[PDB]
């Protein structure tokens, strides 16, 4: 953990406290880095909420010493998203970084669906899979990015409790061929900063492939306890 990436955590758990008084749900990789133990950094805020907010008045406030806010970028505002770019700059360096914050209003968890882990409200692990599964493999745009390999990995192999059926079928699914996720996402391992480093694309790729055949055959005995 760098300057940089430690003043960015600092950041997004500011602005994550300053929300757990209002409907704004966490989701997606950030919340596995800040609620579930994800072993790699993350960098966006990702929210599901059930209704409009004071969004940018509650980031103004949550600003925490040490970083500069230089300023807020719009780039949508509608019904259904929000989508900013916070640039900021920090005590300890004044080149310029960005935050991009993301908010869904369509289809936000119920109150009965939310976790809070350490004062953040956060979704449920199931959510964060059935998202993972779409954003990857079987949603209406896919997209071909390895941090996906990576996080559904991490969660086959520490949360495998939280697949149900559907969810782990379509796992084994997306993963039976591993030779394929290999030749699918080399280039961008080798690009992701996030990821180059700490990821062996092969054994990911290998270890997902098994884990999901394991945790789907489970599943199919239809256990009781």
């Amino acid at each position: 953990l760098s300057e940089q990436a430690l003043n960015h955590e600092k950041l997004m758990r500011a602005i994550v406290k300053n929300l757990a008084d209002t409907p704004m749900v966490l989701k997606g990789e950030t919340a596995l880095y800040l609620g579930y133990g994800l072993n790699r950094f993350s960098e966006d805020l990702d929210f599901d909420c059930h209704k409009k907010i004071n969004l940018l008045g509650r980031v103004k406030s949550a600003i925490p010493n040490g970083i500069i806010l230089n300023d807020i970028h719009i780039k949508k505002d509608t019904d259904s998203v929000g989508r900013y770019m916070v640039r900021y700059a920090t005590k300890d360096n004044k080149e310029e970084q960005t935050l991009k914050l993301e908010i869904s209003y369509r289809d936000a968890p119920k109150e009965s669906e939310v976790n809070v882990i350490e004062g953040m409200r956060i979704a449920k692990i199931e959510r964060i899979i059935d998202n993972k599964l779409c954003a990857c493999f079987d949603g209406e745009h896919t997209r071909t990015k390895a941090r996906d390999l990576f996080d559904l990995h991490f969660l086959a192999k520490h949360y495998e409790e939280h697949f149900n059926l559907d969810l782990a079928s379509r796992l084994k699914d997306f993963s039976k061929d591993p030779d394929k996720l290999v030749s699918d996402y080399l280039v961008d391992v080798k690009l992701d900063a996030l990821l180059n480093q700490i990821m062996d694309l092969e054994e990911t790729a290998l270890e997902l492939g098994v884990m999901a055949q394991l945790i789907h055959k489970k599943l199919e005995k239809l256990e009781h306890h």
